């Protein structure tokens, strides 16, 4: 039995927008859950954020999570932006809503219930669980069954 919740996420997209997917692996309680789905039209950044959201929301009590992703998009926002995004009320310098604000808020709500430790691996030097992730991310994109609502060529 693992003392720490462990999450592995990945996201993929064939275009901009194009069919995309995500694969997340959750090591919770004594089980190992596997999430995966593809969306008909979307972006790689929305697929990479979806990975984490869908995984953190499977957790039904306050945990100590360790998250592993090679996503630079998430890294950058967690490391240099998000802090600033709350204080300003989720707005850009030109007073418009940040890109993917719908998912950043959704994720901010999920990150909120837990003790979160981030692990930024390099796309080519991670665990096999990151590889199984990319793999699912890929397969998903090759067969979309859902629609990414909050997607906008826009805002």
């Amino acid at each position: 039995m693992l003392k720490q919740v462990e999450i592995f996420t990945d996201g993929s997209c064939l275009g901009n927008p194009g069919p995309g997917g995500y694969g997340a692996i959750l090591r919770y309680r004594g089980r190992e859950k596997t999430f995966s789905a593809g969306y008909t039209r979307t972006t790689n950044n929305r697929m990479e954020l979806m990975a984490a959201i869908v995984a953190l929301e499977a957790l039904k009590e306050h945990c100590e999570v360790i998250l592993s992703t090679d996503s630079q998009y998430v890294r950058q926002a967690i490391t240099q932006w998000i802090h600033n995004w709350k204080k300003r009320g989720w707005k850009t310098a030109d007073k418009k809503p940040v890109k993917n604000v719908d998912l950043w808020q959704r994720l901010d709500a999920a990150l909120g219930q837990h003790q979160i430790k981030w692990e930024w691996v390099k796309g080519h030097a991670g665990h096999p669980e990151n590889e199984r992730c990319d793999e699912l991310a890929r397969a998903a994109a090759m067969n979309p069954t859902l629609e990414d609502t909050g997607y906008q060529v826009e805002v």
